């Protein structure tokens, strides 16, 4: 709510789209983040002003401990830098967690394995797996309520391609004709009551669904993508934001490759 301060960037040009190869604008009017459709500068004037606090989450068991050196380094470089970051890393081996040099205004806290703290120590939740590493800018752009990330396998995929959970007997059931996007359960956040309350409605479903005798498909993944069909998310993030160039290689519809799997 503060105001801006007097700032100097090209005008935004009405009759110029802002990519014509991609859809930058979902059908309940949320943005698709791709290179190209935002202004970092604004971005990070406006959630600078809100002394914004992010989470990013990550659990790291048995040998995917080792993954968390790179991964935390990457971050430190290419992860909202030159704002407040609070990682979260869980963990079996807490002993085993790699000193890791933070910039200023950036912490980690190792939880051995209380959801209040979140409310309490930053403004947004993001969650990925640690066998990954930035390799390009991750920032503010993708902050909102709440996010789900286009999975890079499925992006240009029609509806019945997507591989949802297609049985009626589980709760994650989608079928032919419903869908929007294929989101990856490896990349989603928001704000943290938004993303407390995905994670609620997936841990709840996936009860029901043992109750039952069935397991979804691909697990958390197609309860994420039950709850964001009937939830809109109010921001998705491109391929760009989760891609693997050892399977898909580098095309031209992707400026930038942000994070990725680690081969
Ligand atoms: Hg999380
Ligand atoms: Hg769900
Ligand atoms: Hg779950
Ligand atoms: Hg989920």
């Amino acid at each position: 709510m503060v105001s801006l301060p007097r700032m100097v960037y090209p005008q935004p040009k009405v009759l110029t789209p802002c990519r014509k190869d991609v859809l930058v604008v979902t059908p309940w009017l949320a943005p698709i983040v791709w290179e190209g459709t935002f202004n970092i500068d604004i971005l990070n004037e406006q959630f600078r002003l809100q002394n914004t606090t992010i989470g990013l989450t990550v659990f790291a068991i048995k040998k995917y401990v080792a993954f968390l050196k790179l991964f935390l380094e990457t971050a430190e470089k290419h992860f909202m830098v030159g704002h407040r970051v609070h990682y979260y890393v869980f963990t079996d081996q807490p002993a085993a967690v790699p000193r890791v040099t933070l910039g200023t205004g950036r912490q980690l806290s190792v939880l051995e394995v209380c959801e209040r703290r979140f409310l309490s120590e930053v403004d947004y939740l993001v969650c990925v797996d640690v066998d990954m590493e930035f390799r390009d800018h991750v920032g503010v752009e993708i902050l909102t309520p709440l996010f789900g990330t286009l999975h890079p396998g499925f992006y240009g995929s029609s509806r019945e391609a997507f591989t949802y959970e297609r049985r009626p007997q589980s709760q994650a059931y989608i079928p032919k004709d419903e869908g929007d996007f294929y989101y990856l359960g490896r990349f989603f956040g928001g704000s943290v009551q938004e993303v407390q309350r995905l994670t609620r409605a997936c841990h709840q479903a996936m009860m029901v669904d043992q109750a039952n005798g069935i397991e979804a498909v691909w697990h958390d993944e197609s309860h994420l993508n039950k709850y964001l069909l009937r939830h809109k998310p109010t921001k998705v993030l491109s391929p760009e934001y989760l891609w693997d160039q050892q399977l898909l290689g580098w095309p031209a519809v992707l400026r930038k490759l942000r994070f990725t799997a680690v081969p």
